[PDB]
């Protein structure tokens, strides 16, 4: 089933992006806020119908959702994210929004929702293959997070993935738990060695890993190092992942409240492979002595 959208009833805006393929506008459809994504040149048809395919074939809260598409010129309209991306979020320009523990901890919950439903696929799993912060998308006040593909990714690739191999939807895994050592720490994975992608490559294909988090819990530490392994089976399968990270958002209150209040930015360089998470765990530590202790 797909809704069948008339070009002529739509209004569209200014160009927010392009991707590998395409142009992304905003536009206007049903007294709605919405984004376009419309062809450019006649070889990007077959490209835009297995996107079309895909998004249709999909339905989950986690994963952007498609509203129609147009026939007559090929054009998929889709929900709008006003929030923007999470790197945008995260890493984007001034004035930057201030989260909590609990927004940190949802929204990498979230993102294991959406990828533990593309990963029970029948008959054939979804692996997204390119999961980083700017294919996540922030909705509802940015505590909705939603799983896009907008077609450098180096620092969140898992490293069977650039060493040729034959991959599983395991290597999502990889990507989740780097982005959650991202939003902990508000930093970008991998930034200190910059230069161009291949240095990352060859870090990571030789054992290097994001920088030990100074006062993080023990649970969160040890599921995200487990999620980073070399081995792809020692990996969680993004089903465990969703359970563990849903019985701690028991010690993560308060990740419905909208992202409001103005951040100033300090970020000060690690020394001996340890950082500072940007996010405070001493509430989390309360509430797990008040059950545990
Ligand atoms: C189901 C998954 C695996 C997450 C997937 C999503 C996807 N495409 C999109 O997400 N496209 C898209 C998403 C958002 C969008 O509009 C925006 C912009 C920025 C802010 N708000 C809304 C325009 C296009 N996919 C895709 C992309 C290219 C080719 C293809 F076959 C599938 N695949």
């Amino acid at each position: 089933s797909l809704h069948m959208i008339d070009y002529k009833e739509i209004e569209v805006e200014e160009v927010v992006g392009r991707g590998a393929f395409g142009v992304v506008c905003k536009a206007k459809w049903r007294a709605k806020d919405v984004a376009i994504k419309q062809i450019e040149s006649e070889s990007e048809r077959k490209a835009f119908i297995v996107e079309l395919r895909q998004l249709s074939r999909v339905n989950h809260p986690n994963i952007v959702k498609l509203y129609g598409a147009c026939l007559n010129p090929v054009c998929l309209v889709m929900e709008y994210a006003e929030g923007g991306s999470l790197y945008n979020v995260l890493h984007g320009a001034e004035p930057l929004p201030y989260y909590t523990a609990a927004h940190a901890m949802s929204w990498c919950l979230q993102c294991s929702q959406g990828v533990a439903y593309l990963h029970s696929m029948q008959p054939k799993a979804l692996i997204h293959r390119d999961l980083k912060p700017p294919n996540l998308l922030l909705v509802a006040g940015g505590t909705v997070l939603k799983i896009c593909d907008f077609g450098g990714s180096a620092a969140w690739m898992a490293p069977e993935v650039f060493e040729g191999s034959n991959y599983s939807e395991k290597c999502d895994v990889f990507s989740w738990g780097i982005i959650l050592w991202e939003v902990i720490t508000r930093r970008k994975p991998f930034d200190e060695i910059g230069g161009p992608a291949f240095r990352i490559m060859w870090a990571v294909h030789n054992g290097t890993r994001p920088p030990l988090i100074k006062n993080l819990p023990k649970p969160i530490e040890s599921l995200m190092t487990r999620c980073w392994s070399k081995d792809p089976s020692q990996r969680p399968s993004m089903e465990e992942i969703v359970k563990i990270m849903t019985h701690l958002m028991r010690y993560f209150p308060g990740a419905d409240e909208p992202l409001q209040y103005p951040c100033q930015h300090s970020l000060p360089p690690g020394e001996d492979g340890r950082v500072e998470p940007y996010v405070d765990f001493a509430e989390f530590y309360r509430l797990w002595s008040v059950d545990h202790g």
